[PDB]
């Protein structure tokens, strides 16, 4: 049996316990800060990520175990101009040398629009732009090796208010689910979908958050996750 | 500072850390049978509850603090004939010394169709059965000290099939959140609606579930816990 | 598997989580007191208990697994007089109907300073009156189903200082270890001996508290308990 | 408030989630053997070190707040002559980039016998052997930056047995304290000193296990480790 887990109900200014990539940087007042703000504005043609140091543990060849995981964590989304809102914050799980792909519409995790096994990635977005691969409207999806998603949900940006999320894998059913509640407005979203980990991603992985704005000046939004939470347990076998 | 912690994933035969009510049983395959089974088939006007045996700390007056909880638990309902389904399932938070009330649509929960003050009673619930004061269609419902929801989502009855409910409490927002998720075939709800559990509830309360069958013959489901945890921590003062 | 897991920093004025027996009582800076102190003085011929609300499932018949537990706590004795301190402090398991026993040197824990199979207690005691039965010098103990230590250390009681104290029980090997440590002095001490909890005790008990002062005048001290954390996990089968 | 923990009751044969240094493999029975092992027989000149992987946020500049944290483990040394057991293994906290240092008494932690404060090391050490700067006998000690202890205890290796070792700090004294027990034979020791983390280690260090066998060919013994569980909390500052 072995089990991580992991809380910040802040971040401090330099977390030698996360891997931050691109343009991330940690706020004085303690937020995960994933794509630049420059006086007070979002910058365009930014692109941040933030994984946990520690590889998770999420199956085993050995003992043909996989794991269960629980993670939460709230999120801050403002847009300067709503209707020029892009383009979004992913959690995601990926192999441990993970490093960031494309910018915009791929959000750091892609490097073009196409389904590839060995991309070892799974992924849940948070997509305020409408790409040329995306349903209608802002949504939540669940990525599967692909920016092309395999299940989305449509979701309303309450701009500017906390979001909290929980994302949670059961093994035993091979199911990903992912939700999302605005207290302040009342408001939640949550989907779910078969996602086979142990077929999809390698024995151990990094976990974490990825963040893009938009490719032009007009298409801006900050994304800034403000605290997180993460617990896995890999069972013995039976 | 004060947390409260369990953790079921089956029951045992006379669970003494339960208080069970009604015609509440643990079957051989370690689940909680709220309602009554006879020769593989369930029994109309049957109602059973089980509590969590100690009493949990929900605010307390002499600091001013408000507890936050989290809650999960699988269940299944089986309606030899889905479209008389009857009457439901709740998840509920009252007074130490609750007893059961009345059955049927009323869940074990309530005396009568009324809103009262004086009931303290905090439920989610999980219809089957359109009664005089429901909504169209089976649905998820907020209860605050009536029968009556505050808030209902529409949800569709897979039936015999497995539910995992999520239902959460964030004191600093006074937020509660309900979700269920049918893993089997990846359908999700959720919703969420202010509730003052210091406006509401007693200090301290007791925690579980209710369920009945319906007043006709031909109106019967059953109503199985298949595990249950809960999570609660109460802060100290700022 | 099951689990129970509860913390208390500190204890509120009315802890309906706790059942409270003989003199206890929370005093208004949070501690359980659980011997009588009338105007500042340790009053003599006190006993007080205190059981954490619900059952603990220790182990299962059903399944045959066992349960380990982790319990920490902290506690003062404060003797007026050092040579005259009476009679100590321990903490136990025991049926879920315990009620008080005899006070004084029994410790609220039996009715003799006999062994009986069907006292169904263990306790760790710390024992700062040198009874008939007791070794020379002030002493922690581990008693089963007696008065009489199955295994006694020396221990110095430090008056009026905080003892941190862990106790634990690791079923493979039917150990139960306890240890007490004073940060003020940078001292400590440890003991373990072999408890087959499934042979002396019931599949539930309560846990808690129990002290004692002494049963004449002049051999008093008082016994708080400042804080306590408790967790056990009883298994699934392998 | 940050929080970090992580449990192996076993380990897997590639564990991505430790930085295993110098000799360390694991066995096909999933234990950390920390020093070589060659046809069955323990080989000398054998240093091996095992670290987790993520940095420990034990204390921080920004917030003046300094964690707590508790660990346990459970390890073997066998020596095929008792007589000539060398060299032992420790527990230890050291910077994020530390490395493997001098092998035999030393025990990879430093790189001489001089006491020096950018060292930056806290380790708890189970010594099998006499060096010029140790006490008589086989002992646990507690090092600072030096391996010529502040403070140690007697202590007899049961060759080939499983000992037990809980290390916990407590922040609020200042207060580190480490324990052993072996549950074949009921023995156990503590010892307890004043170790001001904040003063002595930098804000994030790494946390694991070295080990080393004896420099001459005669002096041999294994070290490994079976299972271990770390959990550290760095609280919101009053
Ligand atoms: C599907 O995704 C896989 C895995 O990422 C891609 O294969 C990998 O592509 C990398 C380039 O993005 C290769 O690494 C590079 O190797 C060169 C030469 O040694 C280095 O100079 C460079 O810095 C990189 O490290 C990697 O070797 C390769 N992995 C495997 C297992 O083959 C794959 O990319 C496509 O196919 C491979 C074979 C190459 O032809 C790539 O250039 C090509 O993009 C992805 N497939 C698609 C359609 O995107
Ligand atoms: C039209 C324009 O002004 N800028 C657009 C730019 O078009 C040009 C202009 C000049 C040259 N060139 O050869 O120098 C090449 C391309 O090409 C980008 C690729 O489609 C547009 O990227 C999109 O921007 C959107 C916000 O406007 C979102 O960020 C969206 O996700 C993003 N699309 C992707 C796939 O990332 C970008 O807006
Ligand atoms: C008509 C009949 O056969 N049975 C009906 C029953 O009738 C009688 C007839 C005589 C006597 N009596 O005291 O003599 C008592 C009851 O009165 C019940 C109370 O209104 C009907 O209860 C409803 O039954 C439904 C399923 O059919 C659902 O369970 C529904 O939630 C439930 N309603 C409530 C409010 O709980 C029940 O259907
Ligand atoms: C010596 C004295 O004053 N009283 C003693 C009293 O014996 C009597 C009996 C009758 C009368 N009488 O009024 O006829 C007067 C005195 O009998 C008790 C034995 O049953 C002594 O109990 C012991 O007191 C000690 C502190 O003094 C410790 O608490 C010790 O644990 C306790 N012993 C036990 C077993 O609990 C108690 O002190
Ligand atoms: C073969 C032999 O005698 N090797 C001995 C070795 O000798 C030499 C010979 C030449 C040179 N040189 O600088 O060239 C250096 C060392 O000197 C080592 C330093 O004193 C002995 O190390 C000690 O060996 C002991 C077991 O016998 C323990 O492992 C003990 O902890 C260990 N001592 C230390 C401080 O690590 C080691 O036994
Ligand atoms: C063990 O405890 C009980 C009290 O809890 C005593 O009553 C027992 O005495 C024995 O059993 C009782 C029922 C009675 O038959 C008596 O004659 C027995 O001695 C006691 N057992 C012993 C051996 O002391
Ligand atoms: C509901 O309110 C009425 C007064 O209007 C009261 O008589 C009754 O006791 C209340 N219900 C309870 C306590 O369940
Ligand atoms: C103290 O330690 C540092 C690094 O561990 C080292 O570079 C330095 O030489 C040491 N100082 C001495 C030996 O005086
Ligand atoms: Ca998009
Ligand atoms: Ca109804
Ligand atoms: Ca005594
Ligand atoms: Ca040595
Ligand atoms: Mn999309
Ligand atoms: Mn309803
Ligand atoms: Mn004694
Ligand atoms: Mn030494």
């Amino acid at each position: 049996k072995e089990t991580t887990s992991f809380v910040f109900t802040r971040f401090s200014p330099d977390p030698q316990n996360l891997l931050l990539q691109g343009d991330t940087v940690v706020t004085s007042s303690g937020h995960l800060q994933l794509t630049q703000v420059k006086d007070g504005e979002p910058v365009y043609s930014s692109l941040g990520r933030a994984l946990y140091y520690a590889p998770i543990h999420i199956w085993d060849s050995n003992t043909d175990t996989v794991a269960n995981f629980v993670t939460s964590f709230s999120f801050v989304i403002d847009a300067p101009n709503k209707a020029k809102a892009a383009d979004g914050l992913a959690f995601f799980l990926a192999p441990v040398d993970t490093e960031p792909q494309k910018p915009g519409g791929l959000l750091g995790l892609f490097h073009d629009d196409r389904h590839n096994k060995s991309n070892h990635i799974v992924a849940v977005e948070f997509d305020t732009f409408k790409n040329s691969w995306d349903p209608e409207g802002t949504h939540i999806g669940i990525n599967v090796n692909s920016i092309v998603s395999r299940k989305t949900i449509s979701w309303d940006l309450e701009n500017d208010e906390v979001a909290n999320v929980v994302i949670s894998y059961q093994a035993s059913t091979k199911t990903l689910t992912a939700s999302l509640v605005y207290p302040s407005s009342s408001t939640s979203y949550i989907l779910n979908d078969v996602v086979d980990l142990k077929q999809i991603l390698p024995e151990y992985v990094r976990v974490g958050f990825t963040a893009a704005s938009g490719l032009s000046k007009d298409h801006v939004e900050t994304h800034d996750v403000l605290a997180w939470t993460f617990d896995s347990d890999l069972p013995d076998p039976s």
